[PDB]
């Protein structure tokens, strides 16, 4: 094993978490830099 299959779950958690947090953070950077209601 249950620990060896728990390393498998967090290995594929960490791949899609990094690419998808980057889009959530870059879109928030563009709003705080450039106030438009298009960017809300
Ligand atoms: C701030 O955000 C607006 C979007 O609301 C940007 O306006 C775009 O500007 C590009 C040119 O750089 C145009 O091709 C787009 O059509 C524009 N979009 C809209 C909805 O007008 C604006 O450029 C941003 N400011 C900066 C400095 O990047």
């Amino acid at each position: 094993t249950i620990e060896e299959q728990a390393k498998t779950f967090l290995d594929k958690f960490n791949h899609e978490a990094e690419d998808l947090f980057y889009q959530s953070s870059l879109a928030s950077w563009n709003y705080n830099t450039n106030i438009t209601e298009e960017n809300v």
